């Protein structure tokens, strides 16, 4: 904890409200790419579970030209998440021949956008034929909205399978778990970043799981930001932690179906917080879960776990897994 990132993050938001007003302060999250440009007068927001691509501007002077350029930028940007500050209005020149959204959003024509020529056209279509308006209360906000292909999620999840597969055998963790979580945590968003700076596809925070993992493997110190914005490594690492919550921390839990529930919950709020729903004594806790049927452990973790986020998440990961279980 020697960051000082907090000071920038705090003035990013305020830079926003200075222009957008407190009510219109939208910002990057796990399931939402959001990038300001044009001195914070322009927003490119990808929503990875809706999954829409609203581009808005509030510049007074030439709204279209401002919008235009965001559309082309969002549609063509290559998925280099490491070269990308989702907290500056600085230009992350990430134009690639291999767009991150290629396969995930289409022309009005119905084709994939790959080069500036179609990107320009999809843009120009939308500015002449899909433009919209709302108000701050103060200024008009001009908006374009783009829906992504209906299976954008499993089209996005496809990038990370080779990674999930490798990490699943290395550590012993079911890919289904890895995907369920990865899905639930980021909707497969490589740009994913939390308010509590959990990072990347598996929403991993450097100074808890990232430390403990690095502490296995035999690595003094702590995972780099770039490191977690490598899908290959973030998936390595979230998985490594899943292994860990199961071998050590929640390994005193007898029943493996019960243990998984603990693991999942724990993956989101810590093993200490899981065990602490039964006893403040980590042994007594394990003893009590072994008193139970995996369904009552589920129904406990789902009803009595202190975090709202963590109760609503078990059903999310447990449910996503059922889908991923079969091949
Ligand atoms: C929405 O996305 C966010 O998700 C990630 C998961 O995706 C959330 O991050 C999880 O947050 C947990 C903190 O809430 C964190 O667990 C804490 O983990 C550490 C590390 O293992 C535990 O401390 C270790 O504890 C053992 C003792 O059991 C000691 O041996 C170790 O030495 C400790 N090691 C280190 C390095 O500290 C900590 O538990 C201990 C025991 C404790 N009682 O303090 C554990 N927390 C709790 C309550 O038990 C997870 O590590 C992390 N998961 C991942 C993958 O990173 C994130 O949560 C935030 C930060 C939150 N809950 O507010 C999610 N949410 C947001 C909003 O961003």
């Amino acid at each position: 904890d020697t960051n000082g990132f907090d000071i920038l993050m705090g003035q990013f938001a305020h830079n926003i409200e200075n222009i957008w007003g407190f009510k219109e302060v939208v910002i990057a999250g796990p399931k939402d790419y959001v990038k300001y440009t044009d001195q914070y007068q322009t927003r490119s927001h990808i929503n990875f579970d809706d999954g829409t691509i609203t581009i808005e501007t509030i510049a007074g002077t030439e709204p279209a030209a401002h919008l235009r350029r965001a559309i082309i930028k969002t549609l063509l940007m290559g998925d280099d998440p490491s070269s990308v500050d989702l907290y500056s209005d600085v230009d992350d020149i990430t134009i690639s021949k291999e767009p991150f959204l290629y396969g995930q959003v289409v022309d009005n024509t119905g084709q994939p956008i790959r080069w500036e020529g179609r990107a320009s056209n999809f843009a120009d279509y939308l500015l002449k034929n899909r433009l919209k308006s709302r108000s701050n209360g103060l200024r008009i906000i001009y908006s374009v909205t783009i829906n992504m292909v209906p299976n954008h999620l499993d089209k996005r999840a496809h990038k990370y399978l080779g990674m999930v597969r490798q990490a699943s055998r290395k550590y012993g963790v079911d890919e289904s778990l890895i995907l369920a979580i990865m899905q639930t945590q980021s909707s497969f968003n490589p740009y994913a970043v939390s308010r509590s700076d959990a990072l990347g596809l598996m929403q991993v925070v450097q100074h808890t799981a990232g430390k403990d993992v690095f502490r296995s493997q035999g690595k003094s110190g702590t995972p780099s930001r770039s490191f977690l914005f490598d899908p290959a490594s973030n998936i390595d690492t979230g998985t490594a932690y899943l292994a860990m919550l199961n071998n050590v921390y929640l390994g005193g839990i007898d029943n493996p179906t019960s243990r998984r529930y603990a693991v999942i919950t724990a993956y989101n709020g810590g093993a200490g917080s899981v065990l602490r729903v039964f006893s403040n004594d980590k042994i007594q806790a394990a003893n009590i879960i072994n008193t139970m049927t995996p369904g009552d452990v589920y129904q406990t973790l789902t009803t009595r776990h202190p975090s709202a986020e963590s109760r609503r998440y078990l059903y999310k990961v447990n449910t996503a897994q059922k889908s991923y279980r079969r091949r």
